[PDB]
């Protein structure tokens, strides 16, 4: 249901699982081994079982012979509601019907492992809140594990409560009542139905502790202590975007299926840009693929890279929305494929796109990006002229992510000082090709550095939260682990250039 991810399988064991546990359109998916950022759809049809690879080099997930998609969750929501649009080479169709539920809680956010029990008092006194809790493995009685729960208003009006929980012969339960198949659902259970202490205290579930969160001075400790790690933080922030399906039903409507560069990667209604003030011959002129990103001063506009016929709306958007300064990742070209069309004019030549005139005005060549200082009026209305510029990152490796990220720390730097010198400028619009995996990388990157220059070297930071609340806002923001590796490489980069001046 959310649990049909099975991080620590095998091809094989995954064949046998289906086989002995499932049915004819059971399913599960699975990461490959050594195959960084590879999966694999694994499907039973006709009392045989089929594997379906999927790959993500950083920009999307490419299911072969189906389709493209933000995320894993998204991919399974979408084919277990369209009964037979995944085919196989030969045009025979595989339904995905019954997830098969996977046990492994390492990827839960309260599942802490090899943890002590003194070490888990000291977690809830000192990081915990009323109703924080873990489970972590019993060292009294092996086999077993320990549900850790925080109650109470460090003074007697708190405390810690320890409750065994029993494996036997493949459930878990709490000593008596009802006998789990994961630990996921014995927790699940007592957390929607909360055990209650003899003399009445409940022991409410409410938050997992967080043990994600570090003072930025305290980076190069944590990146040295996640590089052995990253694969596990990363899979357990990933485990959290069964949390996001938010509709996406204006991108899915008839009248704007051309509008989205892939058909499945749509902008979420809540945070969608909506454009007013459009021709009142079109159907629906108030859509674009694109996204609002607040942080949780500075906003930004995730999109894709236009298309022919959306060069107008991306304008549109861009005079709307008052911002004067656009983020480019991609080339317009990369493995001789079309990732975004130019919208913008050569150098000293002018064009106009719809209502909108935009004039080049003068391009600067630096070592890693072109700016191209872009003016934008409205046509038959002087004095709404104003300055847009386009900084455009070229040198993003066609796959991966750059080795070093000094070259995209300098052009950050650059970006959010033209931004600082407009006054109210709106949000700075960042797109490459399907608007999530650099996009996101860049904006997430963006964010952190942000908190370091108020806050200076002293502050906290969350990656995984601060990607979380992004994703909560266009799907998918940041597709791979390596572009997590680079995120956490980025602000380590930028916290040690901090305290070499200092
Ligand atoms: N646990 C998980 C749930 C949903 N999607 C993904 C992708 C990698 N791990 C995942």
């Amino acid at each position: 249901s959310r649990r049909w991810f099975h991080p620590n399988i095998t091809g094989v064991e995954a064949e046998n699982l289906l086989l002995t546990r499932g049915v004819d359109g059971s399913f599960l998916a699975r990461p490959s081994k050594s195959n960084p950022g590879d999966f694999t759809l694994s499907v039973r049809r006709n009392g045989a079982v089929t594997h379906i690879k999927i790959q993500n080099t950083g920009d999307y997930y490419d299911l072969y012979g189906g389709e493209k998609f933000a995320t894993l969750a998204e991919l399974v929501q979408y084919y277990m509601e369209h009964h037979g649009q995944l085919k196989e080479k030969n045009g025979d169709v595989i339904e995905l019907k019954y997830p098969l539920n996977c046990a492994d809680p390492t990827s839960e956010r309260w599942f802490h492992g090899h943890l002590s029990g003194k070490e888990a008092e000291k977690l809830l006194t000192e990081k915990g809140k009323h109703g924080s809790f873990l489970v972590r493995e019993s060292q009294s009685h092996p086999g077993d594990f320990v549900l850790s729960v925080r109650t109470g208003d460090n003074d007697g009006k708190s405390k810690v409560t320890h409750v065994m929980i029993r494996c036997q012969e493949l459930k878990y339960d709490v000593g008596g009542g009802e006998r789990f198949d994961s630990l996921t659902d014995l927790v699940e259970h007592y957390k929607k139905n909360p055990m209650v202490e003899t003399l009445g205290t409940v022991l409410q579930l409410k938050q997992p502790l967080n043990t994600t969160r570090i003072n930025a001075a305290e980076i190069e400790s944590r990146v040295r202590e996640l590089s052995k790690g990253f694969w596990e933080e990363f899979e357990t922030l990933q485990q959290q975007e069964c949390k996001l399906l938010y509709s996406r039903k204006e991108g899915q409507r008839q009248e704007n299926k051309n509008k989205n560069r892939y058909k499945n990667i749509l902008p979420f209604d809540h945070t969608r840009v909506v454009l007013h003030d459009g021709d009142p011959n079109e159907p629906v002129s108030d859509y674009i693929n694109a996204n609002i990103i607040m942080p949780e001063k500075k906003s930004y506009i995730a999109t894709q890279g236009c298309l022919q016929n959306t060069v107008n709306d991306f304008w549109r958007m861009v005079f709307q929305e008052n911002s004067r300064v656009i983020v480019m990742t991609t080339k317009e070209v990369e493995r001789g494929k079309s990732k975004c069309v130019k919208y913008w004019p050569d150098e000293y030549a002018l064009k106009e796109y719809g209502v909108m005139r935009v004039r080049n005005v003068k391009e600067s060549a630096a070592h890693d990006y072109t700016l191209r200082e872009l003016k934008l009026s409205k046509v038959g209305q002087g004095n709404t002229e104003r300055t847009v510029w386009q900084y455009h990152f070229r040198t993003w490796p066609d796959h991966g992510v750059p080795s070093d990220p000094g070259g995209v720390l300098d052009f950050l730097e650059e970006v959010h000082h033209k931004q600082e010198s407009i006054m109210d400028a709106g949000p700075v619009v960042v797109h490459c090709s399907a608007g999530i995996g650099r996009t996101g990388t860049f904006i997430v990157i963006d964010i952190l550095i942000d908190i370091i220059r108020e806050k200076g070297v002293d502050c906290d930071i969350d990656v995984p939260k601060t990607i979380q609340m992004v994703r909560s806002q266009r799907s998918g923001m940041v597709q791979t682990e390596a572009q997590y590796r680079f995120i956490y490489m980025a602000v380590q980069h930028y916290i040690e250039t901090l305290q070499r001046r200092l």
